[PDB]
């Protein structure tokens, strides 16, 4: 099978060619690698030889191809995917951007949830898969076993967003403001006897100075965050805060009977994982011996996390996450208002399940048909 893939040296491009290696993906497959820089050179060889590049941008070329797997971007899918469509390409477009995230020929990826939803459209057409938004997606495999049952009325959902989600720049940018801010009090702290409020006032002078690195975040990330991610929409929603409800039921195929979903999203100093903060409402009282099940049953992935203080503090943390694929959930309690009211904190590796690890799979799927 002919399969191509584009934006592959980007940074979920690179994500998603580690796992493809680790998972041999490469062994089912004819790759074809896709740029827009230097066409004709080499191709990357990470096991077997795949020839040139190709022409990223050449409708010609890509008509070949059976499959396309592009982590290229939104501004690339915009132009090309509709050029390859009407040009009469009837094969499989696997694309991360959020592009065709809400087109009506396109379904969400998220197969541990949905793998049903996506046989039927593959069955039946369906040429268009899109990965689903970071936060979604690592909401739903870790709530993957209450939602699929419908047993939630609505969710509550403060997020702490990590940088990765803003882009490769902005990683950086936030490890060069932590930088920035230890060179500020760097001595003061090395004599144990400093002044702490002395200490605090320079860093914050420091994060306050305009020579603090905030080209690509516009305010300070490291030692604050920042209440909005993305454009503000019609409402009160940011676009991010929003794709959470019009996305999760996509995905759990139910939007003419959705379930409502609203918060707050807020980005966090974290490098690559996004961590969640819900109030589930649920709608009848469940044992919480019960809820766990459910949940810790859904997918293999998802790992109950004892609600106790110190193993919580080992396990729940994006220190522990970043990384791997395992999709910790844990603070599993009733809330003070009401047994039909559960408490949960979730934590996710943003480049994997948030963004790559979907697409490798659905790819594997639609092969095994």
């Amino acid at each position: 099978m002919r399969v191509g893939l584009v934006g592959w040296r980007g940074m979920v491009g690179s994500v998603l060619m580690q796992r493809m290696v680790e998972e041999r993906d490469f062994d089912l497959i004819e790759p074809v690698f896709f740029s827009t820089s230097q066409i004709g050179v080499p191709a990357p060889n990470f096991g077997k030889d795949a020839g040139m590049l190709h022409d990223a941008f050449d409708i010609e070329s890509l008509k070949q191809l059976d499959a396309v797997i592009t982590c290229q971007g939104g501004s690339y899918t915009e132009k090309v995917y509709p050029a390859l469509r009407q040009a009469g390409w009837k094969g499989y477009w696997i694309d991360a951007a959020s592009t065709l995230r809400m087109d009506k020929e396109a379904i969400i990826t998220l197969d541990p949830v949905n793998l049903k939803q996506i046989l039927h459209g593959i069955h039946h057409g369906t040429k268009t898969f899109v990965g689903g938004n970071c936060t979604v997606s690592l909401m739903l495999m870790a709530l993957g076993g209450l939602y699929e049952r419908g047993l939630v009325e609505w969710m509550s959902a403060m997020t702490y967003q990590a940088a990765s989600g803003a882009g490769a720049q902005n990683m950086r940018e936030l490890i060069s403001q932590m930088g920035v801010i230890n060179d500020a009090v760097s001595s003061e702290l090395a004599n144990p006897a400093s002044s702490i409020l002395d200490i605090d006032k320079k860093v914050a002078e420091t994060m306050r100075s305009g020579s603090f690195p905030t080209d690509n975040f516009g305010v300070p990330l490291a030692g604050s965050l920042i209440p909005w991610i993305d454009v503000k929409r019609d409402n009160g929603q940011s676009k991010e805060e929003w794709k959470a409800g019009v996305e999760a039921n996509k995905i759990l195929g139910l939007q003419d009977s959705p379930v409502p979903i609203d918060g707050t999203c807020v980005r966090i100093g974290a490098m690559r994982c996004h961590s969640q903060a819900l109030t589930i409402k649920l709608k009848q009282n469940i044992p919480l011996d019960e809820i766990e099940e459910m949940i810790a049953t859904h997918n293999d992935w998802v790992k109950v996390i004892p609600n106790e203080r110190d193993i919580t503090a080992r396990e729940l943390t994006p220190a522990k996450v970043t990384g791997t694929l395992s999709v910790p959930v844990g603070r599993l309690r009733k809330m003070a208002m009401g047994d039909d009211f559960l408490n949960a904190f979730t934590v996710g590796d943003q480049l994997l399940w948030g963004a790559a690890e979907p697409l490798r799979r659905t790819l594997r799927i639609i092969l095994a048909e």
